[PDB]
């Protein structure tokens, strides 16, 4: 296998970013590496595979997050509460 990966993250800010995971990692990965990135907190964001929707709780295996793709990050307006 590859190991790692190297994908792209375009954010709400509208900037693309450029991190490296591996296929055994959660989404959960990929929002803690765009968080650190361009500064946004995940918890308000969806990343968008291709066209896709991904939940934090699901593996990039099952999404088939393979290396030179773009995630975009489509906001998820609704506070967990106060």
């Amino acid at each position: 296998g590859p190991g790692s990966l190297e994908i792209k993250i375009r954010t709400t800010e509208g900037r693309t970013l450029t991190v490296d995971v591996k296929p055994d990692r959660t989404i959960e990965e990929l929002m803690e590496k765009l968080k650190e990135q361009t500064g946004v907190p995940p918890e308000q964001l969806r990343v968008i595979y291709n066209g896709r929707e991904l939940e934090p709780r699901t593996t990039l295996e099952e999404y088939n997050i393979t290396p030179g793709v773009t995630l975009e990050l489509k906001t998820r307006s609704s506070g967990h509460g106060t």
